[PDB]
């Protein structure tokens, strides 16, 4: 019982090295909150270890928000004492020779911890009810092992396709009952940072190839492994394939493998109807307001092509909601109307997309007609939603009815928990007609008098 102890929790959590796998619970977030992360690690007393690897790999949900620190025994151990590869969902850290040094020399009179924090932002990519999670784990051992880089290259024919092979003790494994953590990250240089635009799971110690596809031949790209028990070789980039080995030594330590806390998010599905229920009505407008304040949407870690993109399909919204409100009300009314809403649910459903494509944060803004304000508008079946909104009491404001119907007398309340958006509540209504699944809340609408 020599080997590191390590734990990972929410920095509002104490750290317990002898129940380090323990069940840490789901917590509810809205997108853009940031959860802060602590993992320790004790060294015991004469601890040598000539190396000593920290690589955490996050769901595409949680941004890492690369604001790591590191400290030994409460002090801070500055980065002369490692090397951090980090993209957009995690990192590996690498202890330099100067801090292994530092770690053994402290570890010859007592027991040491080191204490790395960090956060991430809970991003537009998460998907309602399914749970994001980090992962920490630690590579150690005895023997001085040379850290290789990863390598640039471009596209051949939009294409760059990973090339891996597996070997212990230099000999080549191929084994496809062997469990391996294997995460192969695509990112593109923009400007002067690297993006993430994808990624790739090897889930056995097994020759593997994958080709990412769709990928622009004048651009940069980098691919960067994220694994433990092995180690990563960049043999080549060469030709649109990057081939990779992974190494392992058989005499080296299993790495230590903490339990983590999951992070989840919550939504809720609504269907605009006329009184008796039996017309579901387009065009219907709403904000949705927390504590009097409304629900804004900003970028968050994306391309510039990918913001970009945000403000386009917002141009194109706004001009097909201007084409409708423009038209009469006769012409609301019938088919040019109904056409021309269903135009602006179109261009409603490339807005969103665009700002999920763009990681997007929520905010929370006084301010109704800020820019950028979240409106639903409810399509031609009367559907609307919302996701990403962390537990609790919410309303729905209106600021545009249907045609021909009355403006709402109230804000419409409604309730985001656990399983609102899935399974919904008692009163509810079908989110699509003859579904069977009574999973939306009904808004109903009056006709005008
Ligand atoms: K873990
Ligand atoms: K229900």
């Amino acid at each position: 019982e020599t080997k590191p102890q390590v734990d990972k929790n929410f920095a509002d959590k104490e750290l317990d090295y002898a129940n380090n796998k323990k069940d840490k619970g789901t917590v509810s977030a809205s997108v853009g909150d940031v959860k802060k992360y602590h993992v320790g690690t004790k060294i015991l007393k004469g601890s040598d270890y000539k190396k000593l690897i920290w690589t955490d790999s996050m769901t595409k949900g949680l941004t890492f928000n690369n604001d790591i620190a590191v400290t030994l025994d409460g002090a801070t151990l500055d980065a002369t004492n490692y090397k951090l590869v980090a993209d957009d969902q995690g990192f590996r850290l690498v202890l330099t020779d100067k801090g292994l040094e530092a770690v053994a020399k402290a570890a010859k009179t007592k027991d040491v911890e080191i204490k790395i924090t960090y956060s991430a932002t809970l991003n537009g990519s998460a998907v309602v009810e399914v749970l994001e999670t980090n992962d920490v784990k630690l590579d150690y051992g005895n023997n001085p092992t040379i850290e290789n880089e990863p390598k640039e290259g471009i596209p051949v024919d939009k294409k760059i396709t990973v090339n891996k092979t597996w070997a212990v003790d230099g000999n080549e494994v191929n084994k496809a009952d062997e469990t391996v953590d294997a995460v192969f990250t695509l990112q593109v240089k923009d400007g002067d940072k690297w993006v993430n635009v994808d990624s790739a799971k090897a889930t056995a110690a097994t020759s593997f190839k994958h080709t990412f596809e769709n990928l622009d031949n004048a651009k940069t790209y980098r691919v960067i492994e994220r694994v433990s028990g092995y180690a990563p070789e960049y043999v080549s980039f060469v030709n649109g394939v990057v081939t990779i080995k992974n190494n392992k030594d058989s005499n080296e330590p299993t790495p230590i493998n903490p339990s983590e806390p999951k992070v989840v998010t919550y939504g809720r599905k609504f269907v605009k109807t006329n009184k008796d229920g039996k017309e579901r009505l387009a065009g219907a407008t709403f904000l949705v307001k927390k504590d009097g304040k409304y629900l804004a949407r900003k970028s968050g870690v994306a391309t510039d092509a990918e913001k970009a993109a945000v403000d386009s399909t917002k141009s194109a919204l706004d001009a097909a909601v201007k084409a409708y409100n423009d038209l009469t009300k006769e012409k609301q009314e019938g088919q040019d109307g109904k056409s021309a809403l269903a135009t602006v649910s179109e261009k409603q459903k490339a807005y969103n997309d665009a700002f999920v494509k763009a990681n997007y944060s929520y905010e929370w803004v006084e301010d109704k007609n800020a820019k950028n304000v979240v409106k639903l508008i409810s399509n031609d079946k009367g559907q609307f939603e919302i996701t990403g909104l962390t537990e609790g009491q919410y309303s729905l404001e209106e600021t545009q009815a249907p045609t021909g119907y009355a403006k709402l007398s109230g804000d419409v309340s409604f309730n985001v928990n656990a399983t609102s958006y899935s399974k919904g509540s008692a009163q509810d209504i079908e989110y699509t007609q003859g579904s069977k699944t009574k999973d939306a809340q009904q808004v109903i609408n009056k006709k005008v008098t």
